[PDB]
């Protein structure tokens, strides 16, 4: 997608949290990043495991919230997981 | 729409934070977050709303707000305020 | 301790003689709030806490928002007895 | 450990924050906070410890840290890390 390429291009090299969304706008994964640019882009290039590739297949859009520090990105991450209870956070949590 | 509620709506800032909508008994019945507390809180008492949100609205006699320095902080505050007050309408307005 | 209390928001942890955190509260001003416990009249529920309070510490915060978030994290950490039973 | 852990202990910062102790597997097994990450992390690998803490020390293969900027933040971060990782020694050492 074109809108999506543009979103990816102007991603900041800043810490924060990203929210992956499906076609219908439902949050499906929440993550923390030391660099939002590096982490969000990493989902749209290279190779990933089977369970992560399924996440990747469902990604229609994303959003992010910049924080002042890695410490604040961690805190925000856990609060956003509580708020949205995203399907891929529970599925991808344990090992394998 | 009592006078006390009008005077409180007039002071809302153009700042992020959270709001705590309250009974005519003073109990917190909804917690939400806003990038602009002014726009968001005022939106409840003007225009149209869905049937469920209408019921919350008819239950509001008061509100409190807590300003944050950032949206990120508003979101952290929101989830802590929900845990603290376990509000009715956070359960019921759930998708 | 009471004399050095600052006029800043934050959280205070009221403690036992035995050293346990028996209540966690949030203050817009630590100075006023903490001192208020040992002055004026008091409701019964609050009076019991006071007789039990042997010591305390506080954590200052930069905002009321931060004090609220801190409060809930401290309550989770310590699960103080009087927070359970002074349910407002 | 060998050269790696010693160097990694050498470059701990004199900054407050939370530390994450990890086992050989990479799993977070303990979360704590410190006014000095350098002082607190190093203390696990030096001196004497009680029985409970020696079991933890025996299992540490690595560590990570997150620097904080206030007493309030460090506490909040700590509680959030514990929730995230549910570390076994936070359970056993409580
Ligand atoms: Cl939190
Ligand atoms: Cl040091
Ligand atoms: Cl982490």
């Amino acid at each position: 997608n074109e809108r999506l390429k543009e979103k990816l291009a102007v991603l900041p090299e800043q810490p924060g949290c990203y929210l992956m969304k499906d076609k219908h706008g439902t949050v499906i994964y929440v993550g923390k990043a030391k660099s939002l640019k590096e982490r969000v882009r990493s989902y749209f290039t290279g190779t990933h495991d089977g369970k992560t590739q399924r996440l990747v297949e469902e990604i229609a859009d994303f959003e992010y919230i910049v924080t002042s520090s890695n410490a604040e990105a961690l805190i925000l991450e856990m609060n956003l997981i509580k708020k949205h209870d995203p399907k891929y956070n529970v599925m991808l949590k344990d090992d394998k």
